[PDB]
């Protein structure tokens, strides 16, 4: 394959010492567990258990997300970009990291956030309130890439929103990782429905970008009111759905300008499809969410040429955010 680099914050790890981006040597610190009385449970992970808490020395309410420890350099990974990333807009905050003796399982203690319900969500948002809470998204992820960090895991179920307060926290870092330019990284993070083309045709010379793509899913699925936007059964139909809609000759001229060998599996089930116009995705019940603006934006998001997305702050510049 061809080579690929950034087009924005290219460089931010290579300029800074190797303690910042070396995770494993990275030592981490325990606090005080018994400073932690839990609460209620408020979830179950695909490896961890997530509970509302007390920290009893200040009678603030956290959350503690127990850890199943499976791969030790992922937790330090974790820990090491929340360390990075503490106290940046909309990053949600590490407050602690405490340790179980007996059973001897990490956990992480971050702020609590009192999350607004998804499904009561998506029909109370007005159109300024997608153009709010998108750009509030955008804060962080320029945030954590001028950081050298690219989330990789950008989805609805990781944005913690108290609609109440209009207080938005990207969650989830598991699957983050620092950006060096000419790295390949693993093809296999993000969840289906998020991920960027270059994770399905194998390509892993890829950046922040990817992240882009994953907004652009979500801003599609808001302001069209189909959720997921793009329905893929497997990773493999995942590419078929997106083809369905950007069409298969820029999916090709995408595989060419990178020289990308495509898996065999493709053969049987990407057929032909022609590129779709965004306003055929227009209908009675979301025409009050869709305007010029929005399409125009999402056009510019959700390209399979991972370097012609918009950055994230090329995004923040755009018409869609004048109001905001
Ligand atoms: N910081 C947080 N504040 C509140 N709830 C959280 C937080 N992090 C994860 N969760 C919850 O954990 C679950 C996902 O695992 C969801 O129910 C989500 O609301
Ligand atoms: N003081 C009550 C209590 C008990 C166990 C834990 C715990 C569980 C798993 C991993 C780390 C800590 C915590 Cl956070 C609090
Ligand atoms: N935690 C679920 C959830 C629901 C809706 C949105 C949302 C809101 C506005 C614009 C785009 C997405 C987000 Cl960011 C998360």
């Amino acid at each position: 394959p061809v080579p690929s680099r950034a087009r924005v914050y290219t460089d931010v790890n290579t300029h800074r010492p190797s303690e910042y981006w070396d995770y494993e040597s990275h030592v981490v610190e325990w606090g005080n567990q018994d400073d932690y009385q839990l609460v209620r449970k408020l979830g179950r992970g695909k490896y961890s258990e997530v509970f509302e808490a007390i920290n009893i020395t200040n009678n603030e309410k956290v959350v503690v997300k127990i850890l199943k420890p499976v791969k030790k350099k992922k937790i330090k990974r974790e820990i090491k970009i929340l360390e990075n990333l503490r106290g940046g807009p909309n990053i949600i905050t590490l407050a602690d990291i405490v340790k179980d003796p007996v059973s001897r399982t990490p956990a992480l203690v971050f702020e609590h956030v009192n999350n607004t319900d998804f499904k009561q969500l998506y029909q109370t948002l007005t159109d300024y309130d997608i153009r709010f809470y998108m750009y509030e998204i955008l804060k962080a992820l320029d945030y954590c890439h001028s950081m050298g960090i690219m989330h990789r895991d950008v989805k609805p179920h990781n944005v913690m929103i108290d609609h109440e307060h209009r207080k938005l926290r990207l969650i989830d870092w598991g699957l983050a990782e620092f950006y060096h330019p000419g790295q390949e990284y693993n093809v296999r993070v993000a969840s289906r429905y998020f991920k960027g083309p270059e994770l399905l045709v194998d390509y892993q010379m890829y950046d922040y970008s990817l992240d882009m793509w994953s907004l652009g899913c979500m801003l599609a699925s808001m302001i069209f009111r189909k959720e997921p936007f793009f329905h893929g059964h497997d990773n493999y139909d995942q590419l078929v759905r997106i083809a369905k809609v950007l069409g298969t000759e820029d999916l090709y001229d995408y595989i060419d300008k990178y020289n990308i060998e495509l898996d065999p599996r493709f053969n049987d089930i990407l057929g032909r499809h022609s590129r779709k116009r965004w306003e055929r995705f227009v209908h009675s019940e979301n025409q009050h969410l869709v305007s010029p603006e929005a399409l125009d934006f999402l056009d510019k998001l959700l390209r399979y040429d991972h370097q012609s997305r918009l950055t994230a702050r090329e995004a923040m510049e755009h018409p869609y955010f004048y109001t905001v």
